[PDB]
């Protein structure tokens, strides 16, 4: 399932601390074995040194197949552990 796959792929790609994620694709008339449509939240030490928009544009342009490989539509939120530890 694409949530276990994107978990594994992002753990190979950007070395996470933490994730909270969901598929929305049970909302659509999509074929059996299809999970087209997705949401992610992520914490990683790889997301500091950056503006929030700057890092988002970096995942969206760099990692388009690494996020959206088996998923024809998805959205992210990307975070740092010191922000997540305190308040988000």
């Amino acid at each position: 399932p694409v949530e276990a796959a994107i978990r594994t792929k992002l753990e190979e790609a950007l070395s996470p601390e933490v994730l909270e994620l969901r598929n929305e694709s049970g909302g659509h008339a999509v074929p059996p074995g299809s999970e087209t449509h997705f949401r992610v939240a992520v914490v990683s030490s790889r997301f500091e040194g950056l503006s929030p928009l700057q890092r988002h544009r970096l995942v969206h342009a760099a990692l388009a197949e690494e996020l959206g490989g088996p998923v024809h539509a998805l959205a992210i939120q990307a975070r740092t552990p010191a922000q997540w530890r305190e308040n988000s």
